[PDB]
């Protein structure tokens, strides 16, 4: 069969996931005999597969892309995810990804928000209360000073909403990162 | 040896064996004194009398240009194929360098697509098939590709603002203006 009808019935055949990153998770089945790698970014139905133990329930949905700037990381990374790359010794292996074919291998690289996201300043709350809104379904922010280990903090939403900082926030070192972009937040005694 | 840029960048002097070569850059592995130093760089200069020299570009092009997240758009955004740095699956990351940034991560190549801000516009002027090109980037890479196309090393470099004269042959609905983080379908016209 094809792997994107064969990678999907994981409850059903033997499972075995290889890895779980921040966004999506890495996992092979076997269907009499043949072996099928594959990356999805649901969690359903990956209980029954050898070692889910720290798989999460639920993988965040929200439009990331890997990191070329190896500066930028600390800043601006938000976690790992799973993505296909060409192998390097032109042994490229059939992996489904997300429900979508191809032959190649699959590596775990550093990641960083992206999408259209508009950051203005708030006026119904207080002055340190700040609107996001993003024309995508769904859109990710994080605040987050640079160097920290927030990664499940990456919050999402459809449409708008709305952030009151709060005052450990309120250093100037702290950032805003939502899509694309990435705010200071102000300092402010 | 505690700053490992150095070591990668005397290579020519130093026993280095290429163990790939991208579209736009080039992964080598050097050894200073029975330490070998893994790297990746876009400069071909001193790689020459490394191993696996045969198929060492003349000189690499330095376009902006990101992976291809998007898998099915890779059959038209390709611009080819560029190493990066990822971790290791199994938690066994080891130094490298990339283009003089040293980190602990693995070597990953990857199929990529052109990036950065590309403005297009009519020209208003001349044959009524001619388009400019708008970039505020240092250098930006355009190329005209059919969805397909295998034209990987065919994307030009225009600094500031460039002008294109569409060719006959390329004026058929089976072609893309691919220029940084932006695509045209130009016409299908006679
Ligand atoms: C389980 O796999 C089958 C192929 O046998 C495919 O139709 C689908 O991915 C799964 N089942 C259903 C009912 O969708
Ligand atoms: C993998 O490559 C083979 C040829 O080597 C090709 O026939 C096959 O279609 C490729 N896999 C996918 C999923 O297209
Ligand atoms: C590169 O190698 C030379 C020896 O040829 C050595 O002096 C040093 O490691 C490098 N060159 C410098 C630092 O000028
Ligand atoms: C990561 O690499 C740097 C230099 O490449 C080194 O100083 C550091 O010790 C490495 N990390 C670990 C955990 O060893």
């Amino acid at each position: 069969s094809d792997l994107p009808n064969n990678c999907l019935n994981a409850s059903s055949l033997k499972c075995e996931i290889k890895g779980i990153s921040t966004y999506n998770v890495y996992y092979q089945v076997e269907n009499n005999g043949v072996i099928y790698s594959c990356v999805s970014d649901s969690a359903e139905g990956l209980e029954k597969c050898d070692n889910s133990l720290n798989l999460p329930k639920r993988f965040s949905k929200v439009p990331v892309i890997p990191i070329t700037k190896l500066d930028n990381k600390r800043h601006f990374s938000v976690g790992t995810k799973f993505f296909i790359s060409e192998s390097l010794t032109q042994d490229n292996y059939p992996i489904t990804y997300n429900s979508y074919p191809t032959n190649g291998t699959v590596s775990l690289q550093t990641v960083k928000l992206s999408g259209d996201c508009k950051i203005t300043k708030s006026n119904f709350a207080n002055p340190y209360t700040v609107s996001i809104t993003s024309p995508e379904k769904i859109m990710g922010y994080l605040i987050k000073k640079p160097g920290e280990n927030v990664e499940h903090k990456v919050i999402s939403f459809s449409g708008s909403a709305s952030i009151t900082f709060t005052e450990e926030m309120l250093d100037g070192e702290h950032n805003l990162l939502c899509g694309d972009k990435s705010a200071k937040i102000p300092k402010t005694n």
